């Protein structure tokens, strides 16, 4: 029994985290094979932040200009380039601790583990969701940039996120490992705003299933409902519409609790309409949308 | 900016987690130097659970009876013993991945990282507190026993908890690495009950400081209060009395927010008396007592 925000083991990734330097600019990088990835805003100075031309700035630099530190060692830069918003710094040495990995672009609602790093030293691990507005409500301080988000599949690390920047709102934005930002965010010091942050309906449901399974089942109602019916109540409270796919994906949970999806939806409709009256689910006083169905299945089996 | 339940990197510990077997009983073990630690309830069978004599059961076993698996390898048992509630299984091979470590007995209110393991494979990492009743509200399934709790200090893993058993309440109990249980719990299948679970006053305060620092400062009040005054309101709501030590320990946070401890206490007195009205602090709809002052300092610098 028990349920908490659980991250993947961070060992396979710890050993890939190096330090990357330019004058008064240092941030973390990811060393895989004979390549070191980092955010390209490492080359900018507080003089050309409002609107950098990265092509032009990159030109002003050559292989020897970048200090690639792993532990107390140094690496030799041999070839550099710019893939969208990331630096690909080719090094003489391939990482001996390079796990089987893939780069994958995650979908809004999917969760991943973040290893927060300062100065190339892994500081801490925590679980995170790609919010529907393509932001993440993470815990990054100054120097956290280059920190990576990942899932572990069999023996294979799936890297999905590199952290670039905090938004005035205090939320966080960054790229896939091919250098594309999640959302419409740009790597410059201009007014960017996150859009309406909706709630991940299929996740909140996965939560309640988790709750039922642990023994919290007070909020279960005698009623039922329709997808259409329920979806018209979702929109009202700014919730992700629920699709049949979403219904299908919850099947495993349905089949373990002997509880139809729609009955659980009808309980959510109540909690949404009625509030929680000062009661609590899995020791939370509000509805939690940062666990996928898969997340809950793993922790509940 | 940002604040979440953050664990220590789990690499140094991942490589210490082995599998331990007896007939139809398998659980995780911790391999440090030429020793493998695990819960001694590994030798019991569902026939002698109500009241085992472990001395007598241990006698019935010899070095070759125990299957110590690390990855796809096997280890050779050379000397075995019983330290309070743990097995010390001497092996021919010392762990090549043995970090600098210490065994430390944690105090109620202190936090640590748990690496949850099934079948000797690290499954997941999450942050945990020693509750004042010496239980932990963790996430363990069947086979999780032998999973360890730790802090990392400089380069030194401090092991504080080995997990043994779930209590009817669904909370969790286990030992230090010298085999002593936290609390009055015993490794047998008898009625044991956790005592009154109080709230960790110094932690809730550390939280609010964290909140203020991120920008959530609505609950700040124009009032103040006295330790005595506040403590008489603590007891009412089942809270840890606040000591001058507790006041001292919060100093760093005081000094960064320019806010006197007692003023923060006076805000807590309000929230305790008044509730939260449907407002939220660091995206929580209730007061959070599972971060130490140190925890908050690290994440907030
Ligand atoms: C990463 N290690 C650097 C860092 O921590 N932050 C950051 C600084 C500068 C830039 C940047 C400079 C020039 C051109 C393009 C980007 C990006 C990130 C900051 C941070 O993001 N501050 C925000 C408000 C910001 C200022 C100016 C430009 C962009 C963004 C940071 C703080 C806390 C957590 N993560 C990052
Ligand atoms: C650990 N891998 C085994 C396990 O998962 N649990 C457990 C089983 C049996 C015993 C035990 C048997 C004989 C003598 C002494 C102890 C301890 C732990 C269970 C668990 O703790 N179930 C509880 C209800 C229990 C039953 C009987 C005796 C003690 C305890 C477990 C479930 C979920 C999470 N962690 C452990």
């Amino acid at each position: 029994s028990g349920f908490r925000k659980m991250a993947f083991p961070s060992g396979k990734v710890e050993g890939c985290m190096v330090q990357v330097t330019c004058g008064t600019t240092t941030l973390n990088g990811l060393w895989l094979d004979d390549v070191v990835y980092c955010p390209r805003h490492v080359i900018c100075t507080s003089e050309d932040m409002l609107n950098p031309n990265y092509e032009d700035l990159l030109i002003r630099k050559s292989n020897h200009n970048f200090l690639v530190q792993a532990g107390n060692v140094q690496l030799r830069v041999i070839g550099h380039s710019m893939q969208n918003c990331v630096l690909k710094l080719k090094v003489d040495t391939a990482n001996p601790k390079t796990p089987k990995y893939k780069f994958v672009r995650i979908q809004p609602g999917q969760t991943f583990s973040v290893l927060a790093c300062y100065n190339g030293s892994p500081s801490g691990v925590y679980q995170c969701a790609m919010r529907p507005n393509f932001t993440i409500k993470g815990s990054f301080l100054n120097g956290s940039c280059g920190s990576v988000g990942f899932n572990i599949d069999y023996d294979c690390v799936s890297f999905c996120y590199m952290h670039h920047m905090e938004l005035p709102t205090g939320v966080h934005a960054g790229t896939d490992l091919e250098g594309n930002f999640y959302g419409p965010f740009v790597d410059r010091q201009t007014a960017q705003a996150a859009g309406t942050d909706t709630t991940i309906t299929v996740n909140v449901l996965a939560w309640l299933y988790a709750a039922v399974i642990n023994g919290d089942r007070w909020f279960l109602n005698r009623f039922t409902t329709t997808l259409n019916d329920f979806n018209l109540v979702a929109m009202k409270y700014n919730y992700e519409p629920l699709t049949q796919d979403h219904v299908d994906i919850l099947g495993p949970l349905s089949a373990q609790t002997g509880i139809a999806v729609l009955d659980m939806c009808a309980s959510l409709k109540e909690l949404l309409q009625n509030g929680m009256n000062g009661r609590t689910i899995l020791g939370s006083a509000l509805l939690e949308d940062e666990f996928t169905p898969f997340d809950v299945v793993r922790q509940c089996s």
